[PDB]
DNA sequence: GCGAAATTCCATGACACTACCTTCCCAGGAAACAGGTTTCACCAGCCAGGCCTTGAATGCAATTGTCTTACTAGGAATATTTGGACTTCCCCACCTACCATTCAGGTAACTTGATACAAACACAGCCC
């Protein structure tokens, strides 16, 4: 858990990145941007963008 | 102040109704085919003799072709009478277009099975 200026967001765990991230890609297929901010309503941890950068690798 | 991290930026490309059409490739295999060799047996070509069929000449008989007349029915014009094809309007069931599912058939293979052909000896039918 954590909390924003905007709300309360979820540190989701470790073992839960690819996982969480994958979910959201594949809702539209979108890339880094709107990705980004599908996982910006429920989520927020360090380094966001880095796990994006590594679903897309694989899509 | 450097670095790490979180963020904004902006240059760009693709969407506009789409499939065919042509020529060469590839390809595997197969299709036979076009090419060619090989051999044996048979069908075609050769020629003549005898006979039968066709052609011709003919005389004649009835068949057929023409002429003539009394006439029957065909056609046309009529009125009408009657029998219907197609135009009309509307609705429903039936065919279609579709996907998923499954079954059946075609190819294919291995086996089997059964019949037809080829051969030989004899029988019967028809003809000289």
């Amino acid at each position: 858990k954590v909390s924003r200026p905007e709300g309360v967001k979820i540190i989701p765990p470790q073992s839960d990145r690819q996982k969480i991230v994958l979910q959201a890609h594949n809702l539209a297929h979108t890339g880094r941007e709107a990705t980004l901010l599908k996982i910006a309503n429920l989520y927020w941890w360090p380094n966001m963008r880095k796990d994006v950068v590594k679903q897309l690798g694989r899509c």
